[PDB]
């Protein structure tokens, strides 16, 4: 049996990924929401598929991160595949029009949060078999793609997590970890369920660390 | 007549850049220190070259950044060449080993600081002739270079600011701004603060196109 950790599973790509993993046999899923009590569809999935364990996590909240290791541990001794999917996208457009608060909130939720979350959960991941570590990033975070769009604090947060993900891939190569940053697509437009089907196949198959990948398995430049 | 603005001019490259400009014919220089009152080299520099103006700036401190345009406005109608030089470099090595505060301090000092600084001085830069914007970055900030080192919060912060620098260049291109990310070199191969300064002042004056990521010598770096 394999255990997957997905942050931000209450909706979007995250929910579709949990819904996709719940169908697979022998996949325990630790699914997080800021507010489980309100996570109607996730909770109904967990009611039907007890493979699916729901836990609270606010990745902006250090006090929430300080508890995620012990709380995930109640449901599993190990994590095979870790997915940092929870993230905000609330700041686009020009630098001069981006208030301080937006830079900060993208930093805390999109950069420090995934990093702290990986720090807290690394031990559980070390004790797993797959040792796979995915940060759901964006093609917007690329330092070398031009979309002729301003991504402001959003893109800046994804470039930052990209930089530290590539560094992490190097640090955990000797421990036989697979680390990737993955663009889940434009949800050309695709549905969250399409994204999750592609993402899930990618999680399964990827067998080399340090990749910046799109959902379809092709590579993006950092 | 040109106004240069330089953050962190009390020591390091920043002092060496201000020292060189203060010898330059018809150049006014707003130089910043966290603590003007103990920036004794720079106070003597401005005493001996009063074209040099010393104002308080803590780029980690939003209250300090909220005052910079008024502080700068005391001495000048405009900024021709803006240099975000002030910055920290306190955290390297593995992710698992980088505590929360190092990631936080490098974001606030090395990313938000320069963004808020530029937001505050853009009206004065807009009013100037040269419209030249330099963020002192690092080669460690590249997403496409491998020095066989991890740079932790430091590298992340330079990469972060690098992303926004590139965006700012796109955004201000039609306002005829020249925006550049510039690696000043590894300063005391090792080079001297005065060598860095000399090469930077040369780049500051000759740089004609925007959106570039440059080393001190004027070679391009990959984003
Ligand atoms: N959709 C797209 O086109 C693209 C998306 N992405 C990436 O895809 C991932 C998910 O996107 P998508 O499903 O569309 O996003 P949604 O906005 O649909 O949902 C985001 C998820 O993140 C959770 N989340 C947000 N803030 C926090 C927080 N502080 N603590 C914990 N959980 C939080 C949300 O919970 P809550 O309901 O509580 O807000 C939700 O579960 C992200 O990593 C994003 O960066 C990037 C490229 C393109
Ligand atoms: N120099 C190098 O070899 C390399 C460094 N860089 C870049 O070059 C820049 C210049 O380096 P250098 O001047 O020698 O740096 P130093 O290491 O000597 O010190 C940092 C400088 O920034 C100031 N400073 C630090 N923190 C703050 C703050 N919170 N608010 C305001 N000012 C602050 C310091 O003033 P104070 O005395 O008060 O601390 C000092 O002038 C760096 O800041 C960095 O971005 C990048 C690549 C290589």
């Amino acid at each position: 049996e394999q255990t997957y950790f997905i942050s931000g599973a209450n909706r979007g790509i995250g929910f579709s990924v949990v819904q996709r993993l719940a169908a697979k046999s022998g996949v325990k899923v630790i699914a997080t929401a800021r507010d489980p009590a309100s996570a109607t569809a996730l909770n109904e999935l967990a009611k039907e598929n007890p493979q699916v364990k729901v836990v609270q996590l606010d990745i902006s909240d250090e006090e929430s991160i300080k508890k995620i290791a012990k709380n995930v541990s109640q449901y599993t001794d190990s994590i095979d595949v870790f997915v940092s999917n929870a993230a905000i996208a609330k700041s686009f457009g020009p630098l001069l029009n981006t208030p301080r608060e937006q830079w900060i909130e993208h930093f805390f939720t999109n950069v420090l949060g995934p990093i702290r979350l990986f720090q807290e959960l690394y031990p559980l991941i070390k004790k797993g078999t797959q040792k796979k570590v995915f940060f759901i990033s964006s093609n917007a975070g690329s330092l070398n793609l031009d979309f002729g769009l301003d991504f402001s604090a959003f893109g800046q947060s994804k470039a930052a997590l990209n930089y530290s993900t590539k560094e992490l891939a190097r640090q955990l190569k000797p421990e036989n970890f697979i680390v990737a940053a993955v663009h889940p697509g434009k949800v050309t437009k695709i549905t969250p369920e399409e994204s999750a089907a592609a993402l899930c196949k990618l999680f399964e198959s990827l067998n080399t660390t340090g990749k910046y990948l799109s959902y379809d398995g092709t590579e993006l430049p950092w």
